[PDB]
């Protein structure tokens, strides 16, 4: 009966755990075999690696009913290793009837190694306002982050980033916060 | 007899105090009368504004004798406040027979609104290694800096510098830490 699809592309399932198969996680409005008991799934998840920056969920209310999604929470356990999670669309919107990225992105902040715990609570609703998919309750997801690590150092009290770039202070640019 | 020369060209005296026209400080290899009493000319100094993030100064040794400039302490006594003063040169070299520009550099961090206290310790030595000119002992200088708004603010954990411009973490780029 149901038309909500969500799942990881091919490409993106296998740069995160090496199998380039999709990733089924909502089909035809209802959540893959996998994610019904999500404590033992969830054991089987590694943290995201460093090398990983952010992750593409695709998703579509394929037929002619409308869904509407809302991101509930979007928080990082650790602030000092990994700011809040993002998503590259609007916090509240439609499933698009058109298949389409979401982002979710992950900004370890560059200053602390370690693993950083964070939350992705986000519901489904049809258009009688009932939830009808959600985040697992109290679902914990992780994330590596490392120190950066920039080539040479950067001076001028500018700090280095996790995608190894110098963040210049007032009148410095360069890749050293060096120039005016 | 001296051949040392340093001063604020015209243009930068102009955007520093209003007034364009060269500022003498050594002529001859001769420090400037205003020079002598340390403690009078500094009170009549304010601290260096937010909008000037640099200042030049224009340096020669204008004859055939070469001379050594040594950079001792380039020093923020409020570190929260600002960086170590920088400049564009060696810590030590020849002082150039061709009128040439050292930039004395600022560095504000943007985290605080204040005036950081800081030293600019340099000696200037004969080819016998004897110290000829150097900065008044004890000297402090100032600067004002001023806390970082950048138009909108930056999110994915960056933080914004004092030239306006978000200082991204890891895949983060753009005006405001937006996309991957
Ligand atoms: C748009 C983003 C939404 C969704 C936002 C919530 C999650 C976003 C958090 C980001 C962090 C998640 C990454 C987890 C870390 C990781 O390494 O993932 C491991 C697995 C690798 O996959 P795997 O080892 O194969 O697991 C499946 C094996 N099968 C079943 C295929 C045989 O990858 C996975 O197993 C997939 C993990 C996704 C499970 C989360 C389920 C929550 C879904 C909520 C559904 C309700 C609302 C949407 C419905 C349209
Ligand atoms: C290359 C950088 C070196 C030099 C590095 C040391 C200093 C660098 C520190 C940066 C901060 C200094 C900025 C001071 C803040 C400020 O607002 O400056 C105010 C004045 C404005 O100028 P003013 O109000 O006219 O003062 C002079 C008035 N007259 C005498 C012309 C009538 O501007 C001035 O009065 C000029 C201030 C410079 C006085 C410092 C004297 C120390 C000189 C050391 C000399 C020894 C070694 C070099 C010899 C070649
Ligand atoms: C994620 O989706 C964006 C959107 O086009 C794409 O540019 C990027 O290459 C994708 N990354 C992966 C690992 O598939
Ligand atoms: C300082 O010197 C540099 C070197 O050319 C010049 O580009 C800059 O415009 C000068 N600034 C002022 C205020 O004179
Ligand atoms: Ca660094
Ligand atoms: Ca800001």
């Amino acid at each position: 009966t149901g038309s909500l699809y969500l799942w990881i592309d091919a490409h993106q399932a296998r740069v995160l755990i090496g199998f380039e198969e999709d990733i089924l996680i909502v089909s035809e409005g209802k959540m893959a075999p996998f994610t019904h008991d999500f404590r033992k799934a969830q054991q089987r998840w590694p943290a995201i690696p460093v090398n990983i920056h952010s992750m593409n969920f695709t998703w579509q209310a394929a037929g002619q009913a409308e869904y509407f999604y809302e991101f509930l929470s979007l928080r990082s356990l650790d602030k000092g290793i990994m700011a809040d999670p993002t998503v590259n669309v609007p916090l509240l919107g439609t499933v698009p009837h058109k298949a389409s990225v979401v982002q979710v992105g992950f900004p370890c902040l560059g200053k602390q190694d370690g693993v950083a715990a964070f939350e992705v609570d986000v519901i489904v609703m049809n258009s009688e306002g009932n939830t009808i998919l959600k985040t697992p309750q109290n679902a914990i997801f992780f994330k590596t982050c490392q120190q950066a690590e920039c080539p040479g150092g950067c001076r001028n009290g500018g700090f280095c980033n996790e995608r190894r770039i110098c963040e210049c202070p007032d009148g410095f640019h360069g890749p050293h916060c060096e120039g005016t």
